[PDB]
């Protein structure tokens, strides 16, 4: 279509279909209770990802917001996305090292502000109000992944896969605030279909990428 | 009123009201843990729909949105109201057999996506559209009934009431997306005020004819 | 600004800011299982509030209603703030409890739909509707305070705790639907600066002046 960045959301949103089906094939047969609840999470995380995207693709998941004196097209859709897939994430990450409740709790209510904030920044007409809740929601993240570094004895393997995909989680994680700020959502200095193309890069990532790693692990199993 | 769905809506509203007092009484004196959890869900779901029945009945819950050139009355507020009770209502058949945790968290997932693409698809004002959702939306069913068909040694009572609220669950669960494809929602075969009427009886018959089953059963006591 | 409810905003937004960093610092250190899950909910209500309260304070969590022939200033970020704070402040003094699980629920359910049909209330531009809502949220409120005053052998120190917070609840949870309805939300019986003070007021006092009192408690520790 008409929308530059549709080849990304088209390639997105089959990527994470690509990635849902996968998980969903290689989640059959297991029977292993904590096994399943790390499928039933990376299933789910590109499943709702797949319906996102394609809301995106379609044109459903995005809206215009004035600011800036412009008509910036705002795909609040990606938020929605990641309000959703992101505490699951978090959710293999505690179930992985048996996370206290209220760890576990601590993390999901900062992942929800912290996308909150951000949608609500996406979202904001003032243009330099945008960065302030960037600047809060940048704040929610940072106290996650410090929760995440330094407060997540567990099997060799548990620790070591959790050490690879806190890595993994700290990297990727950490580019999305940076995507926001360069990319159309926030000072424009990288274009939309640019942007897009970053987020989908990183999502497929978190969403896909991300689900091969921890289901490659026999931390999953009990 | 002008609206000549309002008698369902109002019949709707009066009879979730009537389910909700009486569960409401019915669980007075329930102290079995087991049972309460039974008669929390069973008596929250109604509660629900009254509200989101009663928002149908006063306008809230309706909006309006062009396709085909026309202007179509969706009344938005039945999927708010899916979107809770659903899950409520799967929460008491895992609760019946014991599910795991992941199976609990893959259930309600693949509901909200049910729901969410649902409520997209009854949103989306490309009509061609409409129909991908609602196709996502029945595959997301699908998955679910799967699992609770040939995935849900429990006590023969438990055993005995799952089957009868699981068959229960695929008759009524399956009819719904029969209503909004025939229905003013999807294909426009069926106008508003029989598929408001459809509607009105399914719910009616799963929030509180499936409560009156399951509240029946000794197998929701521990 | 133009809003002479903005003072009440700023200071909200300071003092519930204050607040959140207050308690992040003072869970510092806490190792407790069960202390750690008092302390999340107890310093993530304030931070959402937080959020929340600069929203309206910069204009992003309010919007215009009609009714009464007149626009309504209607701060829905309000509503949104006690959808999250209010259940995690109802957990609060479940733990506190160790309460049933179906208890719980029907409290976390009972206050959703307080909210909701609050919000929905705050929106409805019909004006004697707003009051239907009114007192259906309000139902909903008695319903969760006969639950905790006469729902919820602990140690003398949890039955301690838990009959002060309980009291607090009590009026304080009873004042917000008087401030609703003498307040430019409902019969404009005092403007909305005054109404945004007395809510200010409440809102901090339910989340960091309860959470003071909470946290103070050895009833917290295992
Ligand atoms: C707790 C724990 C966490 C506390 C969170 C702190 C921050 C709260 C954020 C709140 C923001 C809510 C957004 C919405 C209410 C704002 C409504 O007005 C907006 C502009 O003023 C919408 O504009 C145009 C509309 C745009 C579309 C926005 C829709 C978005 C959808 C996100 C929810 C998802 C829906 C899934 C339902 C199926
Ligand atoms: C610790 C603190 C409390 C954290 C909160 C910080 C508040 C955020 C600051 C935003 C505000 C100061 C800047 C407002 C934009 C300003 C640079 C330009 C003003 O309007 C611009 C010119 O009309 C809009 O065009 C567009 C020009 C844009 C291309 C430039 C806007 C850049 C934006 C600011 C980016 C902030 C990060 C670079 C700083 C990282 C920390
Ligand atoms: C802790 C940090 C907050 C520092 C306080 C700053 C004060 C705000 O500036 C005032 C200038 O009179 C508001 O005027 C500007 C008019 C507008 C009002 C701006 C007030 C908001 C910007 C409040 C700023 C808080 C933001 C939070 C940034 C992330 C934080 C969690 C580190
Ligand atoms: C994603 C961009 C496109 C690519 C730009 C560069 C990617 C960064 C990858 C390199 C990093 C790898 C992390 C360290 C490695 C070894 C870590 O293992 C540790 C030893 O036990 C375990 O936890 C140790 C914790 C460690 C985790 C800290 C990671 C740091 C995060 C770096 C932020 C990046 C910058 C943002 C990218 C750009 C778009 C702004
Ligand atoms: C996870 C697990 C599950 C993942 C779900 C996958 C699909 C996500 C669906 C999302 C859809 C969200 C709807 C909303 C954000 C869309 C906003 O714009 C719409 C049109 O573009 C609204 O139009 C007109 C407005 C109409 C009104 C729609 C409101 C609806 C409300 C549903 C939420 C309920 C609110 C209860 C709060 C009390
Ligand atoms: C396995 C696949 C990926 C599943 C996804 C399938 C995609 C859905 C197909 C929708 C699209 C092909 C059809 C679009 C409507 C088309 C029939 C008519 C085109 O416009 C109509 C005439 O202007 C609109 O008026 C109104 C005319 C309407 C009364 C007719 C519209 C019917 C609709 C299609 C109904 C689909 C189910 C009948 C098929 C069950 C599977
Ligand atoms: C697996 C199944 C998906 C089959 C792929 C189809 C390809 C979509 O058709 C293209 C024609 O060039 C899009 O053009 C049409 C322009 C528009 C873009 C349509 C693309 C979407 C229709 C993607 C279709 C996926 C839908 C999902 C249906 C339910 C699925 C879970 C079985
Ligand atoms: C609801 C409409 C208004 C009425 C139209 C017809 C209603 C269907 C009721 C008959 C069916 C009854 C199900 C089978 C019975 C015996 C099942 O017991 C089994 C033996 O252990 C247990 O699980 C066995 C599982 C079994 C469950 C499979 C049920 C099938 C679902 C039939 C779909 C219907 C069609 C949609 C209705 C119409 C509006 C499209
Ligand atoms: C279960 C358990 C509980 C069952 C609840 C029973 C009552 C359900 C209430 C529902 C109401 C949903 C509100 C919204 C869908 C209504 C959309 O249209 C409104 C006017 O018709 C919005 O007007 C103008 C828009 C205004 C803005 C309203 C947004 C509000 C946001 C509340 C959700 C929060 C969002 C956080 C996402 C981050
Ligand atoms: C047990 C029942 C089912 C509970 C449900 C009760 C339904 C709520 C009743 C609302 C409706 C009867 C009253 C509608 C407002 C009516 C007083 C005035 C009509 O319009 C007014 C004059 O044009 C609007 O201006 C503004 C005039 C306003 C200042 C006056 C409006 C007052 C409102 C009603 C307040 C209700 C509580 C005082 C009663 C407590 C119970
Ligand atoms: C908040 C307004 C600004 C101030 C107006 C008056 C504040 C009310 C505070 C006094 C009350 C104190 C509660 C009783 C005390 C002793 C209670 O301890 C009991 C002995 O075990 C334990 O549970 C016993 C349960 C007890 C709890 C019942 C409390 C009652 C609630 C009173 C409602 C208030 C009226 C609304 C205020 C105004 C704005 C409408
Ligand atoms: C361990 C196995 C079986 C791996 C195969 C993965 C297949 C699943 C579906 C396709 C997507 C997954 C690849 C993950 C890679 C990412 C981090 C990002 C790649 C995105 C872009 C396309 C190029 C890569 C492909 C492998 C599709
Ligand atoms: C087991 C007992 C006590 C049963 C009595 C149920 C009473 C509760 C409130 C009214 C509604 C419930 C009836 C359930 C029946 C449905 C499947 C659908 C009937 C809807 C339409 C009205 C006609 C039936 C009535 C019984 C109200
Ligand atoms: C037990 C200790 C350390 C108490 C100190 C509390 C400090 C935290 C941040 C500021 C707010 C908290 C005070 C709670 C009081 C309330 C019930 C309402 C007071 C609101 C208005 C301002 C005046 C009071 C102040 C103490 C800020
Ligand atoms: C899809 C899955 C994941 C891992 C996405 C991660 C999302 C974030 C870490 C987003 C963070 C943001 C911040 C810190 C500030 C700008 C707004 C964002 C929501 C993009
Ligand atoms: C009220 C309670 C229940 C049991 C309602 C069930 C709802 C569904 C099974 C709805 C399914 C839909 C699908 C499959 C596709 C069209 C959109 C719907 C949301 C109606
Ligand atoms: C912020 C924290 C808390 C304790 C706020 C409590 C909120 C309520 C008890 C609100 C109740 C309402 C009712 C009963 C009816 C009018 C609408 C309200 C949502 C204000």
């Amino acid at each position: 279509t008409g929308r530059p960045e549709w080849i990304w959301l088209a390639l997105g949103t089959a990527l994470m279909g690509l990635g849902t089906l996968y998980f969903l094939v290689k989640g059959m047969g297991v029977s292993d209770p904590d096994a399943k609840k790390f499928y039933a999470i990376t299933t789910l995380v590109p499943a709702i990802a797949f319906t996102m995207y394609l809301s995106m693709l379609l044109g459903y998941g995005l809206t215009m917001v004035p600011f800036g004196g412009e008509q910036n097209p705002i795909y609040w859709a990606r938020y929605a996305d990641w309000l959703f897939t992101t505490p699951l994430l978090l959710l293999d990450l505690a179930l992985l090292v048996d996370a206290d409740q209220g760890t576990i709790l601590a993390l999901v209510g900062a992942d929800g502000i912290m996308i909150g904030t951000g949608l609500v920044g996406a979202l904001t007409k003032v243009y330099s109000y945008r960065f302030v809740w960037w600047a809060i929601s940048t704040a929610a993240m940072l106290y996650i992944l410090y929760v995440l570094f330094f407060g997540f004895s567990m099997r060799p393997e548990v620790a070591s896969t959790f050490k690879v995909l806190r890595n993994v989680t700290v990297v990727l994680w950490s580019a999305y605030p940076v995507v926001w700020l360069i990319g159309s959502e926030g000072a424009g200095i990288v274009p939309l279909n640019i942007q897009t193309l970053l987020f989908m890069v990183l999502d497929v990532s978190a969403k896909v990428g991300f689900g091969l790693i921890l289901l490659r692990s026999r931390a999953i199993f009990g």
